């Protein structure tokens, strides 16, 4: 394709963002890839049983605990037999499903099952939860749709679920995977969607946007001036 007309508009962490002249709307920046467990109902668990370190989410002792809702003492919510892991913390992220209540897995975007990406706080620039975006690998050829689904450290940027990794072919391990090389290039389109609706949903919306904006042949160009 051809080259595309770019605008700073931002910059996070060394990163530029950049409106995409044109229509539909559109912004992009390249960064490192950081894993997102928040969501997946095995992140946290009593003594470290979650596929991420349970000092992660915060304090599991009544303390300061930021991975998902706490009981009346400050304790973290454990799940119950109708949910995914019992026993397990429930983890939260930003965007949810009114559905189900603050207390449920099932509220929560499932960062092991839904590719999502993660924006910085103070710095979604017009994009809200929900909306969509094209998400590329530079290093593998690899790419996929992916909502807006948490919000991240106001100072850093480059991070999304874990199924969004496996599609990028990025080590999905909440521990140890990820990258800090710089070589995801994440087309968002804000106002979009803005609300939770079903994945097939989205996904085919994001697809529609992709093909009016000029599909992966376009950002693949793109790719090569970030």
């Amino acid at each position: 394709s051809h080259m595309s007309e770019l605008s700073e508009i931002d910059s996070v962490a060394g990163v530029t963002i950049y409106s995409v002249d044109g229509e539909p709307k559109s912004f992009v920046y390249k960064a490192g890839f950081a894993i997102d467990a928040d969501g997946a109902p095995n992140a946290y668990a009593p003594n470290n049983g979650g596929t991420d370190f349970t000092a992660n989410g915060g304090d599991d002792q009544g303390g300061d605990w930021w991975g998902g809702p706490v009981d009346a003492e400050g304790y973290p919510i454990k799940q119950k037999i109708f949910d995914p892991f019992p026993g397990y913390y429930v983890s939260a992220t930003a965007h949810f499903n009114p559905a189900y209540s603050e207390d449920s897995p099932y509220r929560y975007i499932d960062s092991n099952s839904i590719p999502f990406i993660v924006l910085p706080g103070n710095h979604s620039n017009g994009a809200k939860l929900g909306d969509v975006a094209l998400v590329y690998n530079e290093k593998t050829g690899d790419n996929c749709y992916a909502i807006y689904g948490d919000v991240g450290p106001s100072s850093k940027i480059g991070q999304g679920s874990v199924r969004l990794a496996q599609a990028l072919k990025i080590d999905d391990n909440p521990k140890a995977g990820g990258t800090e090389s710089r070589i995801v290039v994440t087309l968002v389109f804000p106002g979009s969607v803005g609300k939770w609706e079903t994945p097939k949903r989205w996904f085919s919306h994001a697809n529609q946007l992709t093909k009016a904006w000029g599909g992966l042949s376009r950002l693949k160009t793109l790719s090569d001036q970030l």
